[PDB]
């Protein structure tokens, strides 16, 4: 009975294998067969390639040595060698060509999900090429999905030598009969078999996946589309910035490149972006997912006026200043979406681009009080319930577990109408005291939000809704302006509060507005349809935010 | 008696003023004089320019309106208007041309240093141009040097209207007789005078600086070259990453662009890079200045083996992985310099570039014990004193204030030889119990290091020196390798331990090695000669690390 799975990198997790490269280059350049291949393997264990795979020498030191082998493989080949030719040029190209085998990676993720210990055991080198980043990026993406990554150049042992397998078993803390081993090389498989490890010869992915699933007893092939990678809070980089004497903002940071600032709504967390953070980081961006003021590890001052839009926006500007960022792309959801439009309207120079999920840009109505405006429609009734201090805090605070389980639901599962809330006298009056756990969420995920809200409660978060009059006055200054910086509005078909039709008139203030639409999507866009959200944002960032 | 100084931005802190632009463009394009100028000012207070300066409209909304004024200034000019002509093109160019007036900025820094309240009061606009980053970058750099930045577009008031001056006094919390006001526009000065504020008409910098210093009584002109900008710990972004269950690394982060990782030596702090962090961030890099394991806010495990180079390097690799960085430029000093060479030797793919201050790359001597090697020379005697656990911790821990004051000295001031340390039986046996405060440091700076070392002490820091045998064995694996990635070695003339001559043979392992040399520089390079260090690193980063 297995509990561990081991994968090779070249030809198993990454395709096409370089092995094909020398062979394919031979065919295109019409040199004698295996000639390029002999150069690679000249001297076998005492040769330049074995020294390279053992970490004895770097790749750049190896290039002239391999080129050496081409002097003589050819002398003994009695075949003319072309100029314009570079060993370096071929390898550069072949490595650039290697991409992750997603179905294989998906199978490893599934095994690990079912309590399997996964590892990568590979024959690799120390890469010092000017172009080394490409490979390093590939390794960075792959390694985080496995319990272990064993590289020959770091351990000083190579496949097929038996000590590396005995080394792997040690790291795994498992007996060979408990190990599945997948490799594209016959010679490298043989020593694992001698130890009694289960082996798979990888020739083509579907067949190897067939052998893997029948031996494991887990469905790996034809599986429903998986969920994007999610963050483990304990494994993130946690950032803290004091924006003013009593205000400290907490954020989570991942990736390199242009700064993308993620702004959650009510009653959320930086954690509401768990599916977006790794996807956006992998897409070539530096993600900063905030704990907005009043939430999680960020300061939660009691005063209502500390949560007016003008004050909230100034703090976001200070946050950028203190991090040394002249600009950031601002992506918001719900309340964060509202703040994000106002960031674009009042600080266009500090905003690289603006994107909103569900939240339409609402211009201030001069000659109509926000109370009359909010009162016109039955959907925004919950906002009136939030007006008087203590009432909503008391209801939301009583059972944090029930609060999050009732709120975080897909459109089909909804347990609360949100109308007649003031009349019902509660957000949870028609709700079970022990709600069913939604398909969108996990018990562990619910517990995380419970842990976050236990510190400061709902007072600061509810205060965002208690500055209606102040926000109206401030917004009246931007009445003559237009948003002319890149902007994206993403609508969710099944959001019954932030309805897609509410955004129809947006082009009047935002002429170059780009749109995204998500079907069968409730209010909680990020967790509801993570794959679609990630595709829209990434495609938009790449075209509009560099 | 003054306590506050106010500066205009255009023509005062930033040169050349845009005012010259329309005038200069007129001369080059031979259009009637002031024609371009009338277009700008058409309608005065009710005009497009006043609406723009009040934040009523953005710059992109303003462009067609100004262009409007050119229809008619010209109709009433009876002069032909050229095609290929863009208002946008002229303004783009003029704004790009505006650079900080360093002598003016230096005078403001000096006033603030002497307890003055400094502010920027400017007539500006909301910039939504595709090229807005350039201006935002300029503002980001300037604003951090002043107590306040008052912009007309944010406050909705413009100069010369009297309400803005009454507004400024309010923000300053000062009476007009206590305020110096500097402007390049005569009309804008007049309302400040009416309030009884001290005024300076800025025409050329030297003369205005002359008037400023005679009224203030502070030396501003001809002053000795100033120290680079330094970090205030309380105002930095503090980052925390768990690299393993019991190990957490703390770092300070500033700027955007390619990741530059700063590694301090013994017995230092991320704070030892205070002069480099803002300079490197301003130069277009993302600075991550670490608290190395055993120091400050980072975990300090008691076990000696937790500080061997192999373990320390793996943790730096994990730190990058957890931040989502495939690479970082690694800059080290002392012990950090040693770690940085080993990062280049063992993880060349994760290192964008490597730079060392004082620390030469020391290859392992096979067939010579590190103890014999260290023992060959009298300079490394302090390393033997550090060998036995508790002895050096007890001496260094007794008076933290005395410890840092004795150690942190320029070459001239040195209070300790470092030879006969084991014989003297102490690092401080020939030292005053109340040492003089060095020119390199401030009492407040000393107190910061005292605060940092009070938490974990000297055990973890001293452990870096207690893995001699282990480090030797590990380094013996890299004996066949060479460092072929971009590398910079910076030597300090007056470092009597990490002597420049010790680096002579470095080109043998590092062929493309670039060098920097600093004269009259002791062991503490970063604080000793901050200006030179910053110039060498920036010039090197720009040519070799993109
Ligand atoms: N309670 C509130 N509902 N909407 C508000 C708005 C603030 C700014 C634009 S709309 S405050
Ligand atoms: N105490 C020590 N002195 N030098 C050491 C070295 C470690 C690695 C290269 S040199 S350990």
């Amino acid at each position: 009975t297995l509990r561990a799975a081991v994968f090779d990198l070249d030809g198993v997790l990454a395709l096409p294998a370089v092995f094909g490269v020398l062979g394919r280059t031979e065919e295109a350049l019409a040199l004698p067969r295996g000639l390029l291949n002999d150069a690679f393997q000249k001297g076998g264990p005492e040769g330049a390639t074995t020294r390279l795979m053992k970490g004895e020498i770097t790749l750049s030191q190896w290039i002239p040595l391999m080129e050496e082998n081409c002097r003589k493989c050819s002398e003994t080949a009695k075949v003319c060698l072309p100029k314009n030719f570079s060993i370096k040029e071929i390898f550069d190209k072949a490595i650039s060509a290697r991409k992750i085998n997603r179905p294989m990676l998906q199978a490893a993720l599934m095994l690990r999900k079912k309590g399997f210990t996964t590892a990568i055991l590979t024959n690799t080198w120390l890469d010092d090429r000017a172009e080394r980043d490409g490979l390093a990026q590939l390794m960075c993406e792959l390694k985080m999905h496995f319990d272990f990554l064993i590289e020959s150049c770091q351990v000083g042992m190579v496949k097929p030598e038996p000590q590396i397998y005995k080394f792997l078993l040690d790291t795994l803390k498992a007996s060979p009969s408990e190990v599945v081993f997948l490799d594209d090389i016959g010679a490298n498989l043989k020593p694992a078999r001698d130890l009694g490890m289960v082996t798979i010869l990888v020739q083509d992915t579907d067949t190897a996946l067939k052998e893997l699933e029948k031996v494991t007893g887990i469905q790996l092939l034809n599986t429903p589309a998986p969920l994007p990678t999610s963050c483990n809070p304990s494994d993130m980089s946690h950032g803290y910035v004091t924006v003013k004497p009593r205000v400290r903002l907490h954020f989570v940071e991942l990736g390199s490149g242009p700064a993308v600032c993620l702004c959650h709504g009510f009653p959320e967390s930086w954690y509401s972006w768990r599916y977006q953070i790794p996807a956006l980081a992998q897409a070539g961006y530096r993600v900063l997912a905030m704990d907005m003021k009043g939430y999680g590890e960020s300061s939660a001052p009691p005063e209502i006026e500390e949560y007016c839009m003008e004050v909230l926006c100034k703090e976001m500007v200070t946050f950028l200043d203190k991090l040394g960022l002249s600009q950031a792309v601002f992506i918001g959801h719900d309340w964060g979406g509202m703040l994000v439009w106002y960031m674009a309207l009042f600080y266009p120079e500090r905003v690289r681009a603006v994107a909103s999920l569900n939240t339409p840009f609402i211009p201030a109505n001069p000659n109509m009080s926000p109370l009359e405006s909010i009162k016109a429609n039955p959907v925004f009734d919950y906002q009136l319930y939030f007006q008087e201090p203590g009432v909503a805090e008391a209801e939301l605070e009583q059972n944090l577990s029930r609060t999050f389980k009732s709120l975080f639901r897909a459109s089909d599962e909804s347990v609360l109408s949100m109308h007649k809330v003031c009349e019902a006298g509660g957000l949870f009056v028609n709700s079970p005291e022990e709600p069913s756990l939604s398909r969108m969420v996990t018990e562990e995920e619910i517990q995380f939000y419970v842990q976050q809200f236990k510190k400061s409660g709902f007072r600061g978060p509810l205060n965002w809704y208690r500055n209606m009059e102040r926000n109206w006055k401030w917004a009246c200054k931007s009445l003559g302006r237009k948003i002319l910086i890149p902007a994206l509005m993403v609508t969710a078909e099944k959001d019954f509060v932030l309805v897609p039709q509410m955004s129809q008139h947006m082009e009047d203030w935002i002429p170059h507005l780009k749109r995204g639409h998500i079907e069968d999507c409730g209010h909680w866009t990020q967790m509801d349809k993570p794959t679609e959200v990630n595709q829209i944002l990434i495609k938009w960032l790449d075209s509009d935010a560099r």
